[PDB]
């Protein structure tokens, strides 16, 4: 990629590709990149007691398309979930472009903005995976959901270990990298870059809920040719009665007792909480009594840590005054700012869809007997609240939405489980690789005599140009006997002003509400 | 199509080629394009009862070249409807190029402009023809009649449902169209475009009036061998006579009751008005009672539509007093403005010549009897004032002008009838593609911190180029044993200060009159 | 076709396979065949004064599957639906087999049955079309929607022509056809039948709403470069002004007045009634004054017959008050009986999506002037009640229903006008033939002494067996660059007893409502 400066180097693709079981969104998106941190590394760090943090903020930028809805237009997102059983990424090209550098000179008064030609922009892949990975944290920076929004790369900054829950104070393990440190490639108007990139072998997402209810897999007309202990007693009242040991064929109507073959999967009580404000406890924010203490989290080194996404789990509704961590909350239309007080304000999800198989969020798993019963004696009942893998269970993973994460790099550990992204997605052993862009420093006038001093003045530059994404999506049909027609993502907004997935009169593009993505149903 | 900066990427060809059958008219013009709604997309809507309507302004804009004039020179126009009975759009070739991007800065007291090499404009056909065609609604953007006016690129918006009479809210079946949901070229100076279409099989124009009447195509010399009743009395007086049944041989000099083979054609009565102001019945604009009331006209979905161009009808002549709808009226020379009350500021259509076959506008089709007549019952004589298609009607179309649109493009609809579009013109199904064209934003100085924010600050900017339009039309030369010396037409504008269809002292080019094609005859 | 007793003649198959652009539904449904007319064809006729009529009514019965659920299920009709904008047969294959016929022996009480082997029934197809169609008349007989219903054949009867309004008395013209006339084909168990079909190339039924509508298709940011009458007075008020010329640009804002090619397309007004039973006008039924004659109506030869499917054209909603003939009325799922009371008891159609093409039924098509205007004079404006084909009209059809016809036989007259079945369909010039189907009489003990009298006792019978048809339908995936999200047929049938779409506690299937087709959206 080289030719000269009247001379586009790249063009404008924002396709849509439907067949068989493959789909290729290709999408491009302008963008503009600062100069961050005015050119230098900085070392970051802040003891926050369980906040605590420390790490780097880096000179450079980053292009992220972590979010599903920088490819698929809303009508593509409901095409792809009203008529397939699942779908994953299966390769990825990115390509970078029309690069303009641009120098400004603030006038006595006033900016005013020139083109510096012969500036540089420096881009490079971090495809060894050599660098904490940024691109999965659920974080902003991806493109735009709408095609003609000019957006600001994000600015590249990474956390190493905290060792301790006190000082963000950093060991000799900590490390620092440094993006010069890399070979990257530079550029000029007429330069442009590209990649490409190729999904491992990864399982198709859900994109269905289920008809059967794993407690109710049999058939309901017959008897099982098992046995088990019916009542202790005779009576119906608890305690009371002739005592006997009364056994029974486990037939129909019964069902609760009926011997299975499978459990329900893992879990973990959340707290749950209402929407209407007085239904509550009043917690705090801060303070020794933060919210953070009484909701189940994890701990890592002494520090806390909100167990958020966490286990997949049955949850709430999307309309249900309760609602609870394990749900995803987005922005609304209307939210513009980082706090809010009217639930009604915000987006809410739900995997209320994972009642077949997986155990409520707020609930619990089950029961245990507290000890061992007796004729003198009848324990009490324990509460499973928290319960791992055991042989048998089964269960399905959480959702994903429109405006969710896409992919997510698993951890460089030995040794893990059923790894899928939490908050949702794909997990790649190595994803789609960082890509990294910053402009070049331009030295401004400098001293007329030798110092050994690192230079200071530099000219005040910011670059913008295209850049375009196309991923090949593999998707797969359904084919079920189901006679019944199905749900479907549809439209019913009923009347409206502005009509809704577009802009509205002032020209601002908002997102009304999530999508998700089990519409269709399989059974078990 | 690329190369260099100081390198022109298209020459300017303003052709005119003549020969048998086939001309090919080639023209360029230097255009400015503007930045469109500061550059984003705003949601159009307005409740007018009956002008209701809503939809969408874009950012982008568009060349349109469906106007007569933007092709054919007068001396050309008057060749090509002076020797030919016909003539047919058959291919298209436009290209755009020499483009030139600028950037301005107003000062502290007044603008000055510079030249942004580095910035791109982009470009693109709908020729898959999905998105709503504008190109063919009778509105302004066209090139300029006069090769060397400069002029400004149309700004691109559609119309969407109206559902009701009373409110502009849309509902689900509304559809918003992004035109960077499109793969579009992008082009910097030593770019430039380029595209062929070829035109569908269409019927030639007609280019000629009718001798003969649809009347009187019989032998004046002989007796048909058919009867009919010729009165049921004696007299001369109605209602009084000896009473008898009288059939005729319909013979000469009769005609009218001659048994013919076909019927005009379909009409639909429209209001004749007087420009002599005080002839008229003083009806107001707004209001209750506004003129459309009074006009005929049709009802979609509770809404009123002025029947404008309407059916083909003969008409009114563009001298008479007595003028109506079914009449193009186009601005006069010395008219500049969005109103006007003098008759001779405008200019006047006419169809006079459908007079042969057509019925005439403000008139009727015909009568009818209002009942059955009987020995004790002469009948209401009631007036055909609307009438539909009929076995045996045949009919000519509304004539085409030198200023008039070119084509249309037929509804997508399953079925229609007799697709000639009204306002004139060839109607096509797939008709010249739109092509859109916008300039690239640049976003200004940018904040030195992230910000998931779209961005605001773009540098101002506007581009300008030449773009040509070739087509190759194919026309038909007449070849009549007509012995008289046929109607043509000629200059005639007798002596003047600053010749016809010329600039005048000031510099301005100015239509005079408006040119018909039908100047040629053939018999029916 | 032809093996054994012991030997299954076919085999069961319900298939359904989707792809590309191509769907082939298979069903099979097993069916009795009884003794129809006693064995004998019997004159049919009935003077009823408008319902007179005329006839014969055979000894045989017929296949029918000119019903769309007999070959789609819920769950396919809704693929179908969601995603093409268009639809067609291309290819059947019907095949009836495992004939089974059976005799009964009503014994002193009560009825007992044995197979009669060697007994044979007759099957043959017109091909030649030469009998007068019965499938396409929008009545019962076809398949039942379920595949486990079984179902009984009906009988063919076919009407002559009915010379008056008065008598149901027959002409020499009147004809007498005699199935047994025909080459049939006889079977025995072990025998089959089996016949292949392909549609005639037919347009792809619409199955998609409009977005934009006919009289706002232009660009809402332009002024015409038309110029037409404003007002011809000064005020506000009607007859009250300075009285003048006011002619204007026709900019936008106005639009009802902007010159446009295209008109809504031909209409005939129909009379509106409400499901609310005291807002209407109280006619009778049977009487000099019944319903019909104050309902729009044709009159042939004398006789009165209601402008029932009609002309295509807009109409009321589902859930408005109002309805009217032009709206197909189904049987709801709890009612079963010739008549009703409750509207909520029935089913209800609706064209309203016609609104953005077609004039509305109950209201009219546009208005008139009643008379010429003058200064001295302000004409009555008249209604546009029914208008037949005009030069620039443009039109939808009549949507399709899960349980609508499918295709209709185009009447073997010297022209027509678009050809579409008005109950809706495709209209086919020689469309799938009419499978006939009857048992072959047995004669009982006969008469020891010769008898030139025709037979009389015969042994009592009826068949059944099972009949496959396998339809390959055409279909055409969308492809619009609309943004948002489409509207889409969904179960949303909320919380319910017994599910719904499926049989019920008592094993009955209904069907629940009625589905369209124009889920999707396409512009014009
Ligand atoms: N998103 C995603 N990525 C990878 N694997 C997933 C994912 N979702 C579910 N699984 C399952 C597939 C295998 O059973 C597995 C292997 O983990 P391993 O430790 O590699 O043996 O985890
Ligand atoms: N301008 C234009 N375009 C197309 N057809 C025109 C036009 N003017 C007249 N006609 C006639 C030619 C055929 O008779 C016809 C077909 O309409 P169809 O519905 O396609 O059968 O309409
Ligand atoms: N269902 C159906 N069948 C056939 N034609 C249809 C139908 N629907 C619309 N049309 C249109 C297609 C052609 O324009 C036409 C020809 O009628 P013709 O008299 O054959 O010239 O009618």
């Amino acid at each position: 990629g080289a030719d000269g400066v009247g001379n586009a180097s790249g063009d404008w693709h924002c396709d849509s590709t439907w067949s068989e079981g493959h789909v290729t969104t290709t999408s491009t998106r302008t963008w503009v990149l600062p100069t961050y941190n005015n050119h230098l590394y900085k070392r970051l760090g802040e003891s926050l007691q369980s906040n605590t943090y420390n790490g780097f903020s880096t000179p450079w930028g980053y292009f992220d398309f972590n979010r599903f809805h920088c490819h698929f237009s809303p009508r593509d997102w409901q095409r792809l979930i009203n008529n397939n059983w699942g779908m994953r990424p299966k390769a990825m090209r990115v390509k970078i472009f029309n690069i303009q550098v641009k120098e400004v000179t603030t006038s006595n008064g006033e900016t005013t903005v020139a083109n510096n030609l012969t500036s540089t922009v420096q881009i490079f892949a971090d495809s060894s995976y050599e660098l904490p990975y940024v691109m999965d944290a659920g974080q902003e920076g991806s493109l735009p959901p709408f095609p003609n929004d000019v957006f600001m790369v994000p600015q590249y900054g990474y956390c190493g270990l905290v060792t301790g829950n006190t000082s963000q104070q950093q060991t000799d393990r900590n490390a620092f990298y440094c993006l010069e440190y890399f070979p990257s490639q530079m550029l000029r108007t007429g330069n442009n870059f590209e990649i490409t990139y190729s999904f491992e072998k990864v399982p198709f997402h859900s994109m269905y809920a289920h008809s059967q209810s794993l407690d109710r897999l049999m058939n309901p007309l017959i008897d099982q040719y098992l046995w088990g202990l019916q009542s202790t007693t005779t009576g119906t009242t608890l305690n009371a009665g002739t005592a006997t040991t009364n056994f029974t064929k486990l037939r129909p109507t019964n069902f609760s007792n009926f011997k299975k073959n499978w459990l329900p999967g893992p879990s973990i009580k959340q707290q749950g909480f209402s929407k209407t404000a007085n239904q509550n406890y009043k917690i705090p924010a801060t303070g020794s009594d933060s919210l953070i203490k009484y909701e189940t989290h994890s701990t890592l080194d002494g520090r806390w840590s909100a167990l958020t996404p966490g286990p997949p789990m049955a949850t709430a509704g999307p309309a249900d005054s309760k609602f609870s961590n394990s749900q995803l909350i987005f922005a609304g239309p209307k939210q513009n700012g980082n706090t809010a007080t009217v639930p009604g304000t915000l987006i809410f999800t739900s995997e209320e869809e994972l009642a077949a198989t997986n155990a409520t969020d707020t609930d619990m798993w089950g029961n245990l007997p507290g000890g061992d019963q007796s004729n003198s004696n009848l324990p009490t009942v324990d509460r499973l609240t928290a319960l791992g893998a055991v042989p048998g269970m089964v269960w399905q993973n959480r959702d994903i939405y429109y405006q969710g994460p896409i992919w997510a790099k698993i951890p460089h550990t030995d040794g893990h489980f059923h790894p899928s992204p939490l908050i949702g997605g794909f997990g790649l052993k190595h994803p789609p690789p960082q890509i990294f862009i910053k402009n070049t420093p331009v030295p401004a006038n400098p001293a007329t005599t030798f110092s050994s001093t690192p230079v200071n003045s530099f000219i005040t530059q910011y670059s913008t140009g295209q850049v375009s994404v196309q991923i090949d999506w593999e998707i797969q049909k359904e084919r079920s006997k189901r006679w019944n027609p199905e749900v479907q993502f549809t439209s019913n907004y009923g009347q409206q002003n502005s009509l809704l997935w577009a802009p509205d009169a002032a020209g601002k593009y908002t997102e009304p509400r999530a999508i998700g993505t089990r519409y269709l149903t399989h059974h078990l």
